[PDB]
């Protein structure tokens, strides 16, 4: 229907990749995968790009995709334009796709976020907020979420599970 609160997939969403180019997410039909909302300045922020890269390259060729949102939510640790931040993914060499910076929680959070918080059945007011920098959600082949992983859960962690959503 256009709104979050009824969708049941990653592909009914769009958003601005970090060039600002529209992209509708329905591109990853059939495809495993990984969405994350990263900084440029938090502590976790140089084992989480390098893991996300390892993974990429790891299992590109499998269909993994990985989808990277800045935000500057978490302790203002994304501070930059988006320009900024498409600079500084390149010292990790990233090669898997970058979007615009959002809101993840709140009254301005992206609808593709505000769904991304209901997955386990939730009742529209709200769901499980992001709590830091580098949450990922898991998403199968169907666009549905099979699994989240906290702030604490470096992208290591992702890779025994990966190998049933393939």
């Amino acid at each position: 229907t256009g709104d979050w609160r009824t969708a049941t997939s990653l592909y009914e969403f769009s958003a601005p990749d970090i060039d600002g180019n529209m992209v509708d997410l329905s591109k990853y039909r059939g495809h495993t995968v990984i969405v994350t909302n990263v900084a440029s300045q938090c502590g976790k922020t140089e084992v989480n790009y390098k893991q996300l890269v390892e993974l990429h390259e790891r299992y590109a060729e499998r269909g993994l995709r990985i989808l990277a949102f800045p935000c500057n939510q978490f302790g203002k640790q994304e501070p930059g334009s988006n320009a900024e931040i498409k600079e500084f993914m390149a010292r990790y060499n990233v090669k898997f796709d970058m979007f615009a910076k959002i809101d993840v929680n709140g009254d301005s959070a992206h609808p593709l976020w505000k769904w991304l918080r209901e997955q386990p059945n939730g009742k529209g007011i709200g769901g499980n907020a992001i709590k830091w920098n580098f949450t990922k959600f898991l998403i199968d082949k169907e666009g549905k979420v099979v699994k989240r992983y906290g702030p604490m859960d470096e992208p290591k962690v992702i890779e025994a599970d990966l190998p049933k959503y393939f």
